[PDB]
């Protein structure tokens, strides 16, 4: 010791107490993905809107 | 024998045981899409941050 957690708380718880430990948480896974899929998001979002 | 389942484981388981069966898971649806909207999700992020 040781420290670290331990110590952280413990220790403180011890011291104290209370809580610690747990819860609940652990493990589971929740993310894982979920933060990774966040990860791609600041991987494509920012990317394509700033090309 | 037969182987597957059955063996696976049961064988073982028986051997041994533990657990196985179951847990919781069944069936529911959761995803299925679920994993079909992954599917999509390679079938584009991938696609247009590429060309």
């Amino acid at each position: 010791v040781k420290d670290s957690t331990e110590y952280t708380g413990p220790e403180s718880y011890v011291a104290e107490m209370i809580r610690e430990r747990n819860l609940d948480w652990f493990p589971r896974m929740r993310a894982m993905s979920l933060v990774s899929s966040d990860s791609e998001g600041e991987q494509n979002e920012l990317r394509n809107l700033q090309e």
